[PDB]
RNA sequence: UUUCC
């Protein structure tokens, strides 16, 4: 196919993405940046002490908690599914060059063997009915926004006010923009109205990826992080190169003079998008009822708040199989957005709301900085989009994108190779929608958990459960793609949204527990994704906002986990080593510092009442606000707490916009 | 110095 268009920065088409204030146009032209995060007040990530400390801590647990994961996966005794040296890395410093994004993954799909659309009459329909259950029976809620977050394209706004009047603003000329769109007038609609343009793209650190010790040679190594650089990504992958990124810290010593000791790496860094806020407003208005519908309808399949939560409905399965989906983002189909709109518009949604939402799933990326002296360039044309890049982070139903795919995807999956019996039961859109509403309930035979890319089917007694365990046997034998959509394997050390599902030796799910993953707590004590941006007055607009409070939550999120009291203890222990004083009071102090910090910011909260009233899930939200991304729901977080970190547009601007936009 | 329950 074609290659798609690029424009440098200086061309008009980039330039109109970019409103004449200053935020807005430093955010077109920001070079790469990299530079130490400060993990902790007053802590650099390389500072020579913490570095010693994780040298030290990552080789230790790794010597004493070899992972404990089975032929197929699951993953037994210590809870440990991989070796910890994945905290090696120098936090702040990224792999170079992180990818450029692919402009079209049809050719991707093509050569990786999925398919270019529902293979049989009866997936067209599953997936149609999906589309069905989820748009159905809402309910306007407010539209919410999280504080501090910008509006990236054009304005690149960060001021509430600002915000709520562009959003309510767009709620209102989303038809008038949609219907443009409609006639072609993306130019106009874009113009009036800032619906058009561009995801912005950044680039987040993963900050903690794969290292192995090689035993032969001493040494450590990364894993290789593949990228595209922009030949390939404007060709779908037909030119250019895909290459192994690089991770070497040895420069940081000649560039920065700092000291990188032995086996320390740079980075993995992967793509994020921040969508032009006034297209997303609109969607971002549907999303969260489809949210709340299926939360709460079909709770058995998409709601997941605690490990126990999870447990109850895993232990009384027969047969438990944790899947993985490989780069489930940029493999995502564009067919799919075009069939959900099309069933959209067959549901009788507004025309020009379905264009305002399939308009943003072909939207142009403004690519910023992937490397020194490289970026500031807009792939796609504005005036048509066109671009297949999958699926953007930044679209307002992301999640839901990914979940109606892989839900009906993994059902699929269980109806091929376990179920062919429950096929007479799909023969149109009526008992397709019905069976469909029955098995995410939990109801039928065949069932699942999940979350975007992340699930768990089950089978329970019956015909299927022969069929689950040939799959599971097909899965680990790892040959063949049990899925004509997505490339499905199974989850070395299987674990749902955070949980590792520990199962004894009968390696049963009614005998096996969810229990906290010990290495995410390494992870997120030790290597955060973003320094404490003490700069930032307003904690509640920084990326954590009240670091200390995980210390409270701890216990409770992974004390099951069962080499916990080891844990903490190789940790006080190597701190001692290392700094010379106590990690434990180390943390209690900043606990204290913070529970006082946050009740500037509650109003319920008794200018300093405990921490009494929070739940466990409050508490890793203030520290963590991305778990409100990939792992809870607002629903999920207390009202105070909740309103410390969004803000909401009025109920009744939201209410009379979604009545213009639903069928009935 | 920039993203979506
Ligand atoms: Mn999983």
């Amino acid at each position: 196919p074609r290659r798609a268009p690029a424009f440098p920065l200086s061309d008009i088409k980039a330039q109109m993405l970019f409103a004449n204030n200053i935020k807005a146009q430093q955010a077109s032209k920001r070079s790469f940046k990299e530079g130490a995060i400060e993990t902790y007040e007053g802590l650099l990530s390389v500072d020579p002490r913490f570095l010693s400390f994780k040298n030290e801590l990552s080789r230790y647990l790794t010597d004493h908690f070899p992972a404990n994961v089975d032929e197929y996966g699951r993953v037994y005794g210590n809870g440990v599914r991989t070796n910890f040296f994945g905290m090696r890395h120098m936090n702040g410093f990224p792999m170079i060059p992180a990818t450029w994004p692919l402009a079209s993954n049809l050719k991707k799909r093509a050569d990786a063997d999925l398919a270019d659309g529902p293979v049989s009459e009866r997936d067209n329909l599953l997936f149609r009915a999906a589309v069905r259950l989820m748009f159905s029976d809402l309910e306007p809620v407010p539209l919410k926004i999280r504080k501090g977050s910008s509006t990236c394209i054009p304005y690149f706004s960060n001021d509430m006010g600002t915000k709520i009047e562009i959003a309510e603003r767009a709620l209102e000329k989303a038809e008038e923009a949609g219907n443009l769109m409609l006639q072609g007038k993306f130019d106009d609609a874009y113009q009036l109205h800032q619906m058009g343009g561009a995801y912005y793209v950044v680039y987040r650190a993963q900050s903690t990826d794969a290292i192995t010790l090689d035993p032969k040679t001493g040494k450590f190594v990364s894993k290789d992080r593949m990228v595209a650089d922009f030949e390939y990504a404007v060709t779908g992958g037909e030119q250019g190169s895909l290459f192994a990124a690089s991770k070497d810290a040895s420069r940081l010593k000649e560039q920065y003079g700092i000291d990188v000791p032995d086996g320390f790496f740079c980075e993995r860094r992967r793509t994020a998008m921040g969508g032009p806020f006034a297209l997303n407003a609109p969607i971002m208005a549907v999303a969260q009822p489809v949210r709340n519908k299926i939360y709460s309808k079909y709770a058995y399949t998409f709601h997941h708040t605690t490990r126990l939560n999870k447990e109850e409905k895993v232990k009384e399965w027969s047969l438990c199989v944790a899947t993985d989906v490989s780069d489930h983002d940029t493999f995502w189909p564009g067919w799919l957005r075009d069939l959900i709109c099309d069933e959209l518009l067959n549901m009788g949604y507004a025309p020009w709301w379905v264009k305002l939402f399939e308009t943003s799933l072909k939207l142009p990326v403004y690519v910023g900085a992937p490397a020194p002296e490289q970026g500031h360039t807009l792939l796609g044309d504005p005036s048509n989009p066109d671009l297949e890049v999958g699926l953007s982070s930044g679209q307002g139903a992301t999640d839901l994108m990914g979940t109606l795919l892989m839900s009906i995807t993994y059902l699929v999956m269980q109806l091929d190779h376990t179920a062919p019996h429950l096929n007479s039961r799909i023969k149109d859109m009526p008992s397709a929608c019905r069976f469909l509403d029955s098995y995410w309930q939990g109801h039928e035979e065949i069932r699942q958990i999940s979350k975007s890319d992340d699930a768990m089917l089950g089978w329970t007694k019956g015909r299927a459960l022969v069929g689950g365990h040939r799959l599971f046997e097909m899965l680990k034998e790892g040959k063949v793609n049990p899925s004509p959509y997505m490339k499905i394997s199974y989850e070395h050390g299987g674990a749902f949204l955070g949980d590792i599902l520990l199962y004894d030796s009968r390696r049963e799910p009614g005998s096996a527990i969810f229990v906290g993953n010990i290495n995410s707590m390494l992870n997120n004590q030790f290597s955060p994704e973003y320094g404490v941006q003490s700069g930032v007055r307003d904690r509640s607009k920084r990326k954590r906002p009240f670091p200390g409070l995980a210390w409270a939550s701890m216990k409770d999120t992974y004390g099951a986990c069962p080499i916990y009291s080891d844990v903490l203890e190789a940790i006080e222990r190597c701190w001692w080593n290392a700094f010379g004083e106590s990690y434990r009071a180390y943390r209690e102090d900043m606990l204290k510092r913070d529970t006082l910090e946050l009740s500037r910011y509650v109003a319920s909260m008794a200018r300093q009442a405990g921490l009494a009233e929070l739940t466990p899930i409050d508490l890793e939200v203030l520290a963590d606000p991305n778990k409100l991304q990939y792992k809870w729901t607002e629903a999920d977080v207390s009202a105070n707490i909740h309103e410390v970190l969004m803000h909401g547009v009025s109920v009744e601007k939201t209410e009379r916009f979604l009545r213009s936009v639903m069928p009935r």
